[PDB]
């Protein structure tokens, strides 16, 4: 059978989850997708020689969602910790998002990859150096993309999964 992976994408607001998870599922760019909508996708892909059913859920922190928000976030077995390359707050946010995931998941141990997003963009104002010793201090990977070209997305989602399978 298929080994079977519940993805979680958190990350402040318009930091491109949304965009990120589209071209993951869909094969294209959506420019200002709905910032409101928060919904589970599905896909299978080929890592590493292994068929993976990827269940993807693109979180959007809407006050709709608040109540029922932990058992949303429990069942996820890794998660894309989002910021902008062109956002410091985004970056600055990315230890909260670690902090509300340990407490849920009960762990320090939860399979994470910190993404920087948006890496198509010139007037960056967080470096590759600045995300590597944040995700080196928290013993993750990191991964650059741009939702916008592809460039790296499918390495993040996959990087995710690898990171799952050492759980
Ligand atoms: C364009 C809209 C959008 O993408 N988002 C809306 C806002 N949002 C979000 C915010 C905000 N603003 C937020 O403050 N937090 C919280 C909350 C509610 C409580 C404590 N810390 C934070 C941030 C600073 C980490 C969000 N938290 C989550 C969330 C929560 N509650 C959680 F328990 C988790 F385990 C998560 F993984 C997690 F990410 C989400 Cl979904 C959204 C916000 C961002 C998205
Ligand atoms: N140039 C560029 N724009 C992006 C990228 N990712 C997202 N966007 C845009 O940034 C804004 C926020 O993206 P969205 O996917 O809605 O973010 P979310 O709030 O995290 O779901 C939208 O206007 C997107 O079109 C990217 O990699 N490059
Ligand atoms: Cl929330
Ligand atoms: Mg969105």
């Amino acid at each position: 059978s298929m080994t079977e992976y519940k993805l979680v994408v958190v990350g402040a607001c318009g930091v491109g989850k949304s965009a990120l998870t589209i071209q993951l599922i869909q094969n294209h760019f959506v420019d200002e997708y709905d910032p409101t909508i928060e919904d589970s996708y599905r896909k299978q892909v080929v890592i590493d020689g292994e068929t993976c059913l990827l269940d993807i859920l693109d979180t959007a922190g809407q006050e709709e969602y608040s109540a029922m928000r932990d058992q949303y976030m429990r069942t996820g077995e890794g998660f894309l910790c989002v910021f902008a390359i062109n956002n410091t707050k985004s970056f600055e946010d990315i230890h909260h998002y670690r902090e509300q995931i340990k407490r849920v998941k009960d762990s320090e141990d939860v399979p994470m990859v910190l993404v920087g997003n948006k890496c198509d963009l010139p007037s960056r104002t967080v470096d590759t150096k600045q995300a590597q010793d944040l995700a080196r201090s928290y013993g993750i990977p990191f991964i650059e993309t741009s939702a916008k070209t592809r460039q790296g997305v499918d390495d993040a989602f996959y990087t995710l999964v690898r990171e799952i399978r050492k759980h």
